[PDB]
């Protein structure tokens, strides 16, 4: 499993929104930050490693411009995940 | 250390906020997020190997209700955390 | 790669910005969180592996008063990096 956090331009959260929930991605979550200042917004989402690469990419292309600012993507290991609805505990 | 992360209910901070600190943890960080919009609190703990689990299942028992929405918490390995009232690791 | 979160006092915010600018570090993530509350200030910084010690240190000094409150460093292994920009992966 992996986190997959973007900072992006505000103006793209949609595009990026609609993308990953074309992938079929849940639990989109969403914050603003300030980016060094200039508004960003963070976007994360916890994935399985089969689709990590697929929601980078897409996050990616929506996300683009070509201009300076448009931020970065970063992927990280998640050791273990829990459903707090049912208390079941997921590994990969 | 291991850093708990865990994206709860708003108005269940208060019950996860007294779980944690019934077992004696209670430096915690909080940020307010947007789920789907859904407000949503994220909740931050770095935590010892040894009482890792033991966090994960008091946040989780205080933030489950059975409904929809009650959220995840994931588990993520710190390489190196500093104190930096003493900039002591680990 | 390594991320690297700091949990600091506000009032820290401009000095952290400052040593890190020193290092050539001007790209960093900043979000306002609620220590346990009080407001504190959360950096992120991705940086290379060859300089996340150097900057875990500079943020430290930075950052401390010595008194309670004072704040964390965390230090995660990003497993990727991609500049949006160009769509390059580090
Ligand atoms: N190394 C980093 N660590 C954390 N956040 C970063 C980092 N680099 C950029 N960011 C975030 O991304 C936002 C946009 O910066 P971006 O990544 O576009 O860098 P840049 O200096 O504009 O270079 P370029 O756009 O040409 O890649 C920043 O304001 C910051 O919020
Ligand atoms: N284990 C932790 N996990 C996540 N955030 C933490 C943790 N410990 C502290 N924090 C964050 O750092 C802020 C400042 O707390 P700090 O680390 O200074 O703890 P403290 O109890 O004041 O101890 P001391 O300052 O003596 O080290 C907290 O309010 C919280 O936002
Ligand atoms: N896979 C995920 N990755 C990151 N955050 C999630 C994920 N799934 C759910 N969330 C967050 O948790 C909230 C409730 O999710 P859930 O209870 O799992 O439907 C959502 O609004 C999201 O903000």
């Amino acid at each position: 499993m992996k986190l997959v956090m973007a900072i992006i331009k505000p103006f793209k959260l949609d595009e990026v929104r609609e993308a990953l929930t074309s992938l079929g991605i849940q639990g989109l979550t969403v914050s603003e930050v300030k980016g060094f200042f200039l508004p960003k917004v963070k976007v994360e989402v916890a994935v399985s490693d089969d689709q990590y690469e697929q929601v980078v990419e897409a996050i990616q292309k929506a996300a683009n411009t070509g201009r300076i600012g448009d931020g970065k993507i970063f992927v990280l290991d998640i050791a273990q995940a829990v459903r707090i609805r049912t208390g079941e505990t997921n590994t990969e």
